[PDB]
């Protein structure tokens, strides 16, 4: 095969017979100042492609090298950037190629496995590095993951996945592929005949070049229509906190979370022994009690050795900020937010050798959020004078006084408050009550505690009589994040607003977060519902105490403007505390 043995020296083969190796002369405009033409070798394709899109392309090796490349990156704004690996897990893989795309020029391919002198490679990690070059991507966390593992100092990225994810206001499921995204904006579609590519090999076949070069040829104007579109329906905000939310969440999968394994092996032989006592075993003994072992053995405490990484004792889960319908994170595999809510079990949950945890939580935001957003003058200013509306709303039903009020009218007050806010009738009032707290309200006291409780909150009141009226689909956040419904549901329309606004200051919350924790090396570990969960040395302890302290308020004070949060923070050993 003479020609297939056409382009070893490159590391391509040519099984197509498509492709050609051009040498010519490129109008570059760098070196000091001056008008500088250089000659580059590219390679294009015999046959030509439908639409218009760029399939011309540089490879780089140790071996072919010509510096004046580089002077294309200068003087640049944005660029396509997309990466070939040899899987997925990056720790068990290696980055194959790396490829950045530049306005009217064709795509530059590093070839990482035949390279090996690194001052090739300073242009890329300049451009990967400078805070003012976006970096245009699709799917963007995963390339991101690579890249920082492999110590590649990236910044200013835009996620084309994340735009069109947006744009969609989250009422279709799936079509977020980059041959749907171009197809729909662009008005192209691709030629795709993308089979199962294996990039482990050292030599690069001919057409999966083309494709994956128009693969980042695409993303420039894809970016410059998305971006417009963006900018027409005011998404920037989201846009910006969710793309500067990419390398907080890299940082949470790359960095994991260590477990001890003595207390969980130990907490699986007990309560497979305890589960044993109840397979050997009234009614709701054995069916409460069977199936809660059940489900925290089977369900729990056997699935999750399966992640653990044995040499490392870590769990790198996978993070979600999209795949939520409210807006909120999601993790799976394993799914951070499904594991029990109890000391016992999170407390196999540690830090490394020479480090420590800190724990934050939003007290009671869900309803301060509510608050601002129904502007209650009621709440704002109980809130103001520093006093919880569970104690509020005690004093309002039982007209006691802040003396007078004991636990008990607060938990009456709890099931009143957490469920009125989010529109329900006094029957199943009754019915939420006497399920989640245990009381027998009779009916008439439960419609008294409606009728009280919207006779004094007549800022819900008007709220709940807006949406109820109005009927509308759309919905919208401080962040000004547009959802859809299919069908008016009071009780998502009056919570969608809340949840999303309590997303939005958690990830803005997670951005500011990754910035300011970087000079004491501090890592971020874990967010789940309200709280988040950092490791830092044991040096740096009241230090990163007032920084995530600082950081959550200065989110909470960024959407929020006439209510101030609680965060609640520990400096723990252990999850639970
Ligand atoms: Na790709």
């Amino acid at each position: 095969d003479e020609i297939t043995k056409k382009y070893i020296k490159d590391n391509i083969i040519n099984v197509d017979d498509n492709i050609i190796k051009k040498k010519d002369i490129f109008k570059l405009k760098n070196e000091n100042n001056e008008i500088t033409e250089c000659a580059f070798e590219y390679f294009e394709s015999k046959k030509k492609f439908d639409d218009d899109i760029e399939s011309r392309f540089f490879i780089i090796n140790d071996n072919n090298y010509n510096e004046n490349i580089n002077l294309i990156y200068k003087d640049i704004k944005y660029c396509g950037l997309n990466i070939q690996t040899t899987g997925l897990e990056v720790f068990d893989e290696n980055i194959r190629l790396i490829q950045i795309a530049v306005e009217n020029y064709p795509v530059i391919i590093y070839d990482m496995f035949n390279i090996n002198k690194k001052d090739i490679l300073d242009g890329l990690r300049k451009v990967l590095e400078n805070k003012n070059i976006i970096k245009i991507i699709q799917n963007g966390k995963f390339d991101a993951k690579f890249l920082l593992h492999n110590n590649f100092k990236i910044e200013n990225i835009f996620d084309t996945y994340i735009a069109s994810k947006l744009l969609d206001k989250n009422k279709n499921m799936y079509g977020f592929k980059l041959n749907n995204i171009v197809e729909k904006y662009l008005n192209v579609i691709l030629d795709k005949q993308q089979q199962n590519s294996v990039w482990n090999n050292s030599l690069l076949n001919n057409n999966q070049l083309f494709y994956a070069a128009r693969d980042s040829s695409c993303l420039l104007k894809l970016y410059k229509k998305l971006k417009e579109e963006i900018k027409k329906e005011n998404l920037h905000i989201v846009n910006d906190i969710e793309n500067k939310c990419i390398l907080p969440i890299c940082d949470m999968e790359l960095n994991g979370i260590k477990v001890d394994l003595e207390n969980l092996q130990k907490s699986t032989n007990e309560i497979l022994n305890e589960l044993n006592i109840e397979k050997d075993n009234e009614e709701i003994i054995s069916l409460r009690n069977y199936r809660r072992l059940y489900k925290l053995y089977s369900a729990f405490y056997l699935k999750l050795p399966l992640h653990i990484n044995t040499k490392t004792n870590k769990i790198h889960t996978t993070f979600n900020q999209l795949k939520t319908f409210s807006g909120r994170f999601s993790s799976e595999k394993p799914n951070l937010q499904q594991i029990p809510r109890q000391k016992n079990i999170r407390e196999i949950f540690i830090p490394n050798d020479n480090n420590i945890f800190i724990i934050a939580d939003f007290k009671q935001i869900e309803l301060k959020i509510a608050a601002e957003i129904t502007n209650d003058e009621i709440m704002l200013k109980a809130y103001n004078n520093n006093i919880d509306l569970h104690t509020l709303t005690a004093s309002i039903i039982t007209k006691k006084n802040i003396p007078d009020i004991n636990k008990e009218d607060r938990h009456i007050a709890k099931a009143i408050n957490f469920g009125l806010i989010y529109g329900m009738n006094y029957v199943n009032l009754k019915n939420y009550a006497n399920t989640y707290y245990g009381l027998n309200m009779s009916l008439d006291q439960c419609l008294y505690f409606y009728n009280s409780f919207f006779e004094h909150y007549k800022g819900i009141y008007k709220w709940h009589n807006q949406v109820k009226q109005k009927r509308a689909l759309q919905y919208s956040t401080l962040s000004n994040r547009k959802v859809i419904f299919p069908y008016f549901s009071f009780t998502k329309a009056l919570n969608y607003p809340v949840q999303g606004t309590c997303a939005d200051i958690l990830k803005l919350a997670l951005v500011d977060l990754y910035d300011n924790l970087k000079d004491i090396n501090g890592k971020i570990i874990l967010c789940v519902h309200d709280e988040i969960i950092i490791e830092v040395n044991k040096k740096f302890q009241e230090e990163a105490l007032k920084i995530l302290v600082q950081s959550m308020e200065n989110s909470a004070s960024y959407f929020l403007k006439k209510v101030k949060c609680e965060v609640s923070v520990k400096i723990a050993e252990n999850w639970g505390s």
